[PDB]
């Protein structure tokens, strides 16, 4: 959906987006846990996993939010997996205290585990130029994975590797990316790696809200990066 001179340049990042990108995709708290199930809703299209953290230093419930009645009927009273990235800094206005919000995240459980490990071959350039990544950089279970689920491993990896969301000054050398989770079937869904508007952390990964699934079978990850 995306050409690469529509690319943002990380230079537009205004205020405190490049340090909530590195935490949101670098020092995140991700739930990640299979053979779960609620049917609880506090309100919206929302699944609440009341008592899901028993050890957390905050927070004592998850909140999964989703962007439609649809959504959120596909999971509601289903074992599900859980796959994302939480904060209560995700959740609107009157959460519960205690409770911590994740956009989608979920797949249904059943007939949905592989019985060997996907290993997602990722095809990386550096202005131009093939890189190669490390075959278990990005991996799942999952036949029916979320993009979240890989949109954050393979983000970790770039920061690690490119320190991606790092100052200019602290050799965060990329100023644009585009990262693309080819499939088989279905068009390709594909991110801007500078596209949001980073200096709102509540935000930043509503991205995800919509839960959206991709087959993992066969399919492989294209990123671009460029230092200019
Ligand atoms: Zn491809």
């Amino acid at each position: 959906e995306i050409n690469e001179k529509d690319l943002r340049k990380k230079s537009e990042l205004q205020g405190t987006a490049l340090g909530n990108l590195k935490q949101i995709y670098y020092y995140n708290e991700k739930a990640k846990t299979e053979n779960k199930e609620s049917h609880d809703q506090f309100r919206q299209h929302t699944i609440l996993f009341k008592g899901f953290f028993t050890d957390h230093s905050w927070y004592n419930d998850l909140l999964v939010r989703f962007d439609s009645k649809d959504i959120v009927d596909k999971y509601k009273g289903k074992k599900v997996d859980l796959y994302g990235a939480y904060a209560g800094y995700q959740c609107a206005g009157g959460t519960p205290n205690k409770t911590a919000c994740m956009y989608g995240g979920v797949t249904l459980h059943d007939n949905n585990r592989l019985t060997e490990e996907k290993k997602v071959p990722i095809n990386l350039w550096l202005d131009g130029k093939q890189n190669t990544v490390p075959l278990e950089t990005v991996k799942t279970n999952k036949k029916n994975v979320t993009v979240q689920e890989l949109d954050l491993q393979a983000r970790r990896y770039l920061q690690e590797k490119y320190n991606l969301y790092n100052s200019d000054v602290f050799d965060g050398k990329v100023q644009r990316g585009l990262i693309v989770f080819h499939t088989s079937t279905e068009p390709s869904v594909n991110y801007d790696l500078f596209g949001a508007q980073g200096q709102y952390s509540n935000t930043l990964l509503r991205i995800y809200r919509d839960n959206k699934t991709i087959n993992s079978e066969n399919m492989h990850i294209d990123i671009y990066l460029y230092t200019s």
